[PDB]
């Protein structure tokens, strides 16, 4: 129905949102509403001001569902940009949370210097993320669920295999055939529609996810948000989206993620 039913606020007009003015997504969306991926993406309508802020007026997903079930894929093999590695060269933010949350998952984790610092970089504690998840070996990886019946997980830190994957959204589409041959089908059309796309052979696409919509009704939608690290390649260069990432050639892994993820709903659909 809604979402807003800490980025987020609601809209007076019916069927959208509000979310936080970030000058690299609103550079993106304005974009994309021109691009070949403007179907793929929520509607943006401009800029509002609200108690003294900038807004994103945006298409409420969730509002086209009843009693939406919602699922958050964050896509691509690394969820930084190149610029936090000379950051934390030459300039290092030494994170006490972020060490925390490390050796909560895993005490051998962090080395003796940052046990010592009781604090880890933000490159090195994404990278350890990336590694520990899907998002190294299939591109993607599970950030949460939000169910019907109220309930939300986030608990998805180490779901890493393609068959722990392929679990959680059995989970989530709770055998609804239908569903799933939805979603398939608009996965395709979204990798069609990003192998023609202007905006993503020019774009570095970092930290952004696809949202699974669907509902008791067997309505389904899946649409690309949080283009907030999505940042143009200069002079006219261009990323293929598949090969692998080194510093330096800005590579995302997008495509190799969506391939994967495609693969894994195509085997769920076969069992
Ligand atoms: O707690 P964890 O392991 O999930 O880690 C979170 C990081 O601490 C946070 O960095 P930050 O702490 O510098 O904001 C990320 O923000 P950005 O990568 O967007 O800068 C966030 O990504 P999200 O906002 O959820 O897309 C990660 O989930
Ligand atoms: N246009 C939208 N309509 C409805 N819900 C949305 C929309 N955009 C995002 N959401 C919800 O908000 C969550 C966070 O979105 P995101 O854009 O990644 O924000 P942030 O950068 O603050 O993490 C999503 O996982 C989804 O549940
Ligand atoms: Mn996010």
């Amino acid at each position: 129905g809604s979402h807003m039913s800490g980025s987020f606020k609601a809209a007076g007009t019916s069927g959208l949102i509000l979310k936080r003015c970030s000058e690299p997504e609103r550079y993106c969306l304005a974009r994309l509403m021109a691009d070949a991926l403007r179907g793929c993406v929520p509607a943006f309508h401009g800029v509002v001001e609200r108690d003294g802020e900038s807004y994103l007026q945006l298409q409420d997903l969730l509002d086209g569902f009843d009693g939406p079930c919602v699922l958050d894929c964050k896509m691509g093999v690394r969820t930084y940009l190149e610029e936090e590695l000379t950051k934390a060269r030459e300039r290092p933010k030494l994170r006490k949370d972020m060490y925390k949350k490390m050796l909560a998952v895993d005490p051998e984790a962090p080395t003796e210097e940052e046990h010592a610092q009781r604090a880890v970089t933000k490159p090195r504690y994404m990278q350890w993320r990336e590694g520990i998840s899907s998002s190294t070996t299939l591109g993607f990886r599970i950030e949460g669920i939000k169910k019907a019946d109220g309930s939300c997980s986030t608990d998805f830190k180490t779901t890493r295999s393609r068959e722990q994957v392929l679990r959680v959204f059995e989970e989530f589409v709770q055998g609804d055939e239908e569903v799933l041959r939805r979603y398939l089908n608009r996965l395709q059309q979204i990798r069609d529609t990003l192998e023609v796309s202007e905006f993503f052979r020019r774009h570095e696409v970092i930290g952004s996810s696809l949202l699974f919509v669907h509902d008791h009704c067997h309505r389904a939608g899946v649409w690309l948000i949080d283009f907030g690290k999505t940042t143009p390649l200069p002079d006219g260069q261009i990323l293929d989206h598949r090969r692998p990432w080194e510093e330096g050639n800005r590579e995302d892994g997008y495509l190799l993620g969506l391939d994967n993820l495609i693969g894994i709903l195509a085997s769920l659909a076969e069992r």
